[PDB]
């Protein structure tokens, strides 16, 4: 399966992100991972 998608909500174990992205939390809504590097 695809690793976990940029920018999506943390659901699912809530920090299941793929690469060394961290999971963002809104202001009251869940986290999203968010990758580290961007371009290069």
């Amino acid at each position: 399966e695809d690793c976990i998608p940029k920018w999506k909500g943390c659901v699912n174990r809530h920090g299941d992100c793929c690469e060394g992205l961290e999971c963002w939390k809104r202001r009251r809504s869940f986290e999203v991972c968010v990758p580290k590097t961007p371009k290069t």
